[PDB]
């Protein structure tokens, strides 16, 4: 699924990720349009590292869910990466809680760091009743 913007907000905050561990849905918002244009199906193959990145906010195989072809991988999510390719995104969000939960916090994905951190971000849940 191809959420809309502020579909996508309600969807969200719905789910609890408003202020979760101090990231702000329109962080969240930001993170979710840059990886994939909020796109549930999104996927990206490593080949640099044999990994591959899942669904809309694009979590890799390597530590996060299991894909069984990933060498020395983990599976902290504790799910199938299918899990993230999933309409509903419920799965997706408890998983994206379990990486924020480490020490990096929202900075685990470099996109966030690179088009999201230390930006003016308030447009991404502008007029969305979030």
């Amino acid at each position: 699924k191809v959420f809309e913007r502020c579909e996508l907000a309600r969807t969200l905050k719905r789910l609890g990720m408003d202020g979760y561990r101090g990231i702000s849905l329109a962080n969240w918002m930001c993170l979710a349009k840059w990886e994939s244009g909020y796109n549930t199906r999104a996927t990206n193959y490593n080949a640099g590292d044999r990994s591959t990145d899942y669904g809309i906010f694009q979590i890799n195989s390597r530590y996060w869910c299991n894909d069984g072809k990933t060498p020395g991988a983990f599976n902290a999510c504790h799910l199938s990466c299918s899990a993230l390719l999933q309409d509903n995104i419920a799965d997706a969000v408890a998983c994206a809680k379990r990486v924020v939960r480490d020490p990096q916090g929202i900075r685990a994905w470099v996109a966030w760091r690179n088009r999201c951190q230390n930006r003016d971000v308030r447009q991404y849940v502008q007029g969305c009743g979030v």
